[PDB]
């Protein structure tokens, strides 16, 4: 029901697989705890998930330099590209949560890696605008976007040490994807 | 006095300048009063610095495909390669630390990240050892290298907001760095 959004549809296999991820799972301590953890992580989010988005795209409004990768060729914040790629967001924010990290998890993170980079980004809405998102700011978002959850993970009134182990979870995933998105940036063989 | 470490000395200006370090600290939300924590950070960690290296190479030596980065080709671990850059990464803490994030600090960024790819690596130490690091690790550790540093932060007993507040700092240092590290992994004009 949510354009653009192909999760379990993807035309291609990643290139990564389920023994990659295991190491790499482990390079970033994410184990069985962490699992329950993102998944009550989603619990907690899932009401709140309007304000969120208003908060994580207020930071992206706010910073001209960021911005200007929704924006139209004039410099405007194109406002279908921004709407329809919130819905898909939204999304990502549950799909962390509750999916499965299998194979076609995997295959989504490459899908979603190549829609940053200039490989698909602009053709799922079919928008004109930049054409590559610096992998620069792909890494440098780990931060803001583990930022911006915690207070939102501390407002169902959880323990702090439950939010704690949530907030961590949610580092590591958030983590962990971005490092799987660098595949269709980094130099073939270097991954 | 430290073999290898050549900050202030590298035979390379960075491909990025202090324009786009302020737009990337900005990406990361990292602002003077992070300065004034990381600083704090430097102080706090100095004198523990052994029990940290231990902590992390304890880490990385527990994991095989991890430690795999430091080994001989017959697969077992270099051992002149892991005092040589223990001693260049307990400088690197003080760095973060203390430093201007200037262009010689910049350039050593670009510098580190050469010595991570298979551009520069084991020829710092003149070792024979794998050509290259996945970039995929390198992202994946900004976790377990801030995860690792937390309780170390808490130690001269802060208060958990100042703790708080270097940690997070802390975080956003290791974001900013590995996120320019990508740079010679990352196909040219991808950055
Ligand atoms: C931790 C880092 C990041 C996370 C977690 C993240 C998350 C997401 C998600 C879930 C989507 C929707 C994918 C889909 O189902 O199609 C998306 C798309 C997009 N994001 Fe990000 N993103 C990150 C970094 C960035 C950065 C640095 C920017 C720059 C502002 C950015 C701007 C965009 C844009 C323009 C799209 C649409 C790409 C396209 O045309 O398909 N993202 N992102
Ligand atoms: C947050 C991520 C990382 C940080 C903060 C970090 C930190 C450092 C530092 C400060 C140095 C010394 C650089 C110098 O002055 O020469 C170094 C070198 C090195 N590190 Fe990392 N590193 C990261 C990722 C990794 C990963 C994923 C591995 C895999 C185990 C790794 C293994 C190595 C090796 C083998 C060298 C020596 C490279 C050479 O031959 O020059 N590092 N790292
Ligand atoms: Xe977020
Ligand atoms: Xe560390």
């Amino acid at each position: 029901k949510i354009p653009g959004y192909t999760y379990g549809e993807t035309e291609n296999r990643a290139p990564f697989n389920l023994e990659d991820l295991k190491l790499l799972k482990e390079a970033v301590m994410f184990t069985a705890e962490d699992e329950e953890y993102i998944q009550k992580a989603g619990e907690v989010l899932e009401d709140q998930v309007e304000e969120i988005l208003d908060t994580w795209y207020g930071f992206v409004g706010s910073h001209p330099h960021l911005l200007y990768y929704f924006t139209s060729p004039d410099g405007t914040p194109n406002e279908k590209y921004l709407a329809a790629v919130r819905k898909r967001f939204s999304r990502w924010i549950l799909d962390t949560s509750n999916r499965s990290y299998d194979q076609a998890w995997l295959d989504y993170q490459y899908e979603i890696g190549l829609r940053h980079h200039r490989t698909k980004k602009n053709q799922t809405d079919n928008v004109e605008s930049v054409p590559n998102i610096g992998y620069r700011y792909l890494v440098a978002f780990i931060y803001p976007i583990t930022a911006t959850m915690k207070p939102f993970l501390a407002r169902k009134g959880h323990t702090p040490e439950e939010v704690e182990k949530m907030y961590q979870a949610w580092f590591k995933a958030t983590t962990l994807q971005v490092a799987l998105w660098s595949y269709p940036y980094v130099k073939y063989g270097d991954f």
